[PDB]
DNA sequence: ACGACAGATAATTTGTCACTGTACACTACGCCTTTTGTGGAGATGTCTAATATCTACGTTTTAACAGTGGCCTTATTAAATGACTTCTCAACCTTCAC
């Protein structure tokens, strides 16, 4: 909602709209959901879903730092996630119905 | 009889795929307590050499004067002066002169 996206919003020809509720965000927010369980889950760092549900090893072996976090993220988004299927296409990747 | 040949047959797992329950809806390492060894003043206590003071130690110097020691010749006679001492301090009578 700031004046400084709002700008871009002029700049560069995008009208901003905004979220109702957030289940009509679903488009972004399923792959939290979606990334945390095919990622974060699997890396040392791993912090649980919850407090409730926090793994008390998190803080004692984290091991990554954010130039391997980015290069992790960044291939699972490349050279899986971009070819994977569109989940109610099913004709093609999620770069091809790009 | 039982059980013993090769093969039937009721399981057992392997694999499909329509279905659905769920999280994504950002929202723990952070609030609070206690101990605790290290650290900064800052009042207070510690305790000396030393440069005197502060008389005395007594020790020199003076002059005053006291005592020792040397020298100093001694006689006679005269004079002047001043003194001392001693002695003395009669009295009636006779005779011849105017």
């Amino acid at each position: 909602r700031s004046n400084h996206l709002s700008q871009i919003g002029a700049q560069l020809g995008f009208v901003c709209h905004l979220r109702d509720r957030p289940s009509e965000g679903g488009v972004v927010e399923r792959p939290f959901k979606t990334l945390n369980d095919q990622l974060f889950s699997t890396l040392p760092g791993y912090t649980g879903s919850n407090v409730q549900e926090r793994p008390e090893d998190a803080e004692k072996d984290a091991r990554l730092t954010l130039r391997e976090l980015e290069q992790l993220l960044v291939r699972y988004i490349v050279d899986r996630y971009n070819q994977s299927i569109d989940a109610r296409m099913g004709d093609q990747t999620r770069f091809e119905r790009w």
